[PDB]
């Protein structure tokens, strides 16, 4: 093993010289210079200060205007609430942690940071499943109304909780990653007490591979068979934007899971882990650019 | 003296324990925690990421619409330009300085950080002098056209340079302040080789007190003596109020230090006014959007 395993952490840095200290106890300056932890905090402050208003505005505009009740409108309203949970539930801990260079809040802070980002990202993924089914129904007509949209919204939360909640209560766990200033699923240690390996296989299959299979089946039908054109185009971009956001993190996590103990440093997971946190801001941006109706309503309300 | 004087710095920290090091050589962690320096860097990062777009958009809209050629439009276009100089010329040094906790660029970065913020602040202050005179001529009718607006624009740069430039070339000097991650004028040392004392008086009289006298003279003439003009007059009042909120605490603390050199103050004493004043690069286009119906709709047209 080329890293240091503690009771509830795995530092990607050898302790042969004795300088490794727990990410729940002391700043992690032995593995990165202070100016690197500061860049993480500046990045996290930007996401909070952009993520809070753009998601709140999306929530407010949709609630005020009764014309915005299509399945897309409900799903984007759902993402806005989910994004707001990421910003205030998780990103506030990310910022405070990155300011001090360790999880001052201890494992409670790690649970907060990991759970809300895992929950929010899984809400996004299962929402794309809902939109792919809705597009496949509307376009290929083998109707999808408000009741089916609200049922999909509730469905995303149940599926997201089925992924995010178990690591809080003893099936796997949230553990610091990279420079130890963000948290994720434990791909690093076997840790039979929480049965880590069975959860990782459960997460990639049920919560990463099955949703993609559904999405690309519906897209397979759409391809291989003008208001609706606009919605379909935006969902195409939502799928692409999701894949850019999460594939680097998913790929590196799976590499670590299959190469536990191998030689990797703190930067290896840090960059994908913090890049994935743009997940809380990007979906409303696509909304404004690619929905004429919502953009007009937002300019109406804001002006 | 309760601080430490070096050849080109004044650290508001006692070296009676030997820990003080030059802010051009080593991180200043001995006077503040690293998380404190991280907050300055995150603060400056937000200012850069908001400052560039909202000022570039203000520039782009004004140029793209020939209808925006009133004196107010010219003065706000001039401010957007000066703000961009602040963001790219000075704020980039501030962010890099804050990330490492000291002026890695040495005194040259300090010159960049202080000069562009002093220039942008003085362009704004003299812009309000030009706006107050314009409102006085327009409303009191004692005609202010495009020629006078453009002449006012050049006048603001001349007066701002007369304030920002001398510290670059031997009259006073730019010097780190607070936690040593931004720079201002030397109110800390006599340093008579640069004739510091004479400059501080000149800066506060010609470039502080005189502009305020003109502004409040023109305002008083307005008070103790149609709808389109009322909108502009209202925004000019808020611009002046915003300037005082942004810059009065810094000037007051700076003048207290000038009159109490070597007195018992710490790094936090100037840090907060110094970095709060760096909002000067952002707020003016925000008032413009909120308080000019014509410009706001021109921007929505451009943006959509
Ligand atoms: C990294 O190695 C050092 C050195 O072995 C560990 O520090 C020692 O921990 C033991 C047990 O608490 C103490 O008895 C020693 O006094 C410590 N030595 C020093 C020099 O502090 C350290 O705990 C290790 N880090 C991790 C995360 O395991
Ligand atoms: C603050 O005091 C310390 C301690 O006297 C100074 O450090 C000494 O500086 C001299 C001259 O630069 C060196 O010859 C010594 O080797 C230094 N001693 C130590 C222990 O480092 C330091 O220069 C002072 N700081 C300032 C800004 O004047
Ligand atoms: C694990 C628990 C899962 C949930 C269990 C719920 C209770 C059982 C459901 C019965 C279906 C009864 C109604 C079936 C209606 C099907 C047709 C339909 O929904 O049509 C809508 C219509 O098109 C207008 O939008
Ligand atoms: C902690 C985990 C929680 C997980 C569970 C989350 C469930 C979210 C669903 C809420 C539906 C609320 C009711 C919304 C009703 C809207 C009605 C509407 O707008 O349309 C009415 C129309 O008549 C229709 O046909
Ligand atoms: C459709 C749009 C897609 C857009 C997104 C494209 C993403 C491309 C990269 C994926 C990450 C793959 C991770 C693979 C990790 C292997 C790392 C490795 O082998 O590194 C060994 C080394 O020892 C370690 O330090
Ligand atoms: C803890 C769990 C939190 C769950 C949060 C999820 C909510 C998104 C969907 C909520 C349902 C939205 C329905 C539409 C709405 O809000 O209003 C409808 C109508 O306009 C009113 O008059
Ligand atoms: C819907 C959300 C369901 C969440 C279920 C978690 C079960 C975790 C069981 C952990 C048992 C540890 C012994
Ligand atoms: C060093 C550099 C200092 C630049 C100072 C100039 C400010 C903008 C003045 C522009 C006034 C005229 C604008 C005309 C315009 O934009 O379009 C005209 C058609
Ligand atoms: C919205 C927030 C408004 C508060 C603005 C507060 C502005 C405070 C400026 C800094 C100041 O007054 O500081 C003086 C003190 O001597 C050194 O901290
Ligand atoms: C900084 C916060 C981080 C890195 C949160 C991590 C969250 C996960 C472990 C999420 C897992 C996945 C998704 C939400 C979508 C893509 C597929 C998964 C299972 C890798
Ligand atoms: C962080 C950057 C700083 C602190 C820049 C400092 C700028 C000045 C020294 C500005 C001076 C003044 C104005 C521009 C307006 C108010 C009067 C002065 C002289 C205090
Ligand atoms: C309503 O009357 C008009 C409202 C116009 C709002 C446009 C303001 C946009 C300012 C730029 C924001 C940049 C933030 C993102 C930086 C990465
Ligand atoms: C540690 O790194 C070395 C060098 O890459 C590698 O040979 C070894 O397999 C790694 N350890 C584990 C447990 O993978
Ligand atoms: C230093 O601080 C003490 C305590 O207030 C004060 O008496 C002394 O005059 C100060 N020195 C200078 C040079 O102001
Ligand atoms: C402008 C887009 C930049 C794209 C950044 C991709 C982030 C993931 C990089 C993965 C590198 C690593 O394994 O550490």
């Amino acid at each position: 093993m080329n890293g240091t395993e503690g009771p509830n952490f795995y530092v990607p840095f050898s302790n042969k010289t004795g300088v490794v200290r727990s990410p729940f106890e002391a700043p992690q300056y032995y593995l990165a210079e202070p100016w690197q932890f500061s860049m993480l905090a500046a990045y996290m402050f930007l996401l909070i200060m952009l993520g809070f208003p753009i998601n709140f505005l999306t929530l407010y505009v949709t609630v005020q205007h009764k014309k915005l009740r299509t399945p897309l409108n409900y799903i984007l309203l759902n993402l806005a609430v989910a994004d707001l949970f990421m910003v205030f539930g998780g990103f506030t801990t990310t910022l405070y942690t990155s300011l001090h260079g360790y999880f001052v809040f201890g494992p409670t802070g790690c649970n907060l940071e990991g759970f809300f980002a895992t929950l929010g990202g899984e809400i996004a993924l299962w929402s794309l499943v809902v939109l792919a089914i809705e597009r496949y129904v509307v376009v290929c007509k083998p109707r999808f109304g408000e009741n089916h949209a609200i049922m999909g919204v509730a469905f995303t939360w149940v599926m997201a909780l089925a992924c995010a909640a178990p690591p809080l209560v003893g099936w796997s766990r949230y553990i610091p990653e990279g420079m130890q200033c963000s948290c994720g699923i434990d791909y690093y240690t076997p840790h039979e007490e929480t049965n880590n390996e069975s959860f990782v296989i459960y997460m990639f299959v049920v919560h990463f591979i099955i949703p993609l299979i559904v999405i690309f089946f519906c897209y397979g039908q759409l391809v291989f068979t003008k208001a609706e054109k606009e919605v379909t185009r935006m969902v195409i971009i939502m799928v692409i934007a999701f894949l850019i956001c999460w594939l680097p993190y998913a790929g590196v996590a799976f590499y670590i899971f299959t190469h536990q103990g191998s030689d990797f440093g703190p930067i290896f997971m840090t960059i994908p882990a913090f890049f994935a946190k743009t997940s809380a801001v990007y979906n409303p941006v696509i909304y404004i650019m690619m929905n004429k109706q919502f953009r007009n309503c937002m300019v109406t309300t804001l002006c």
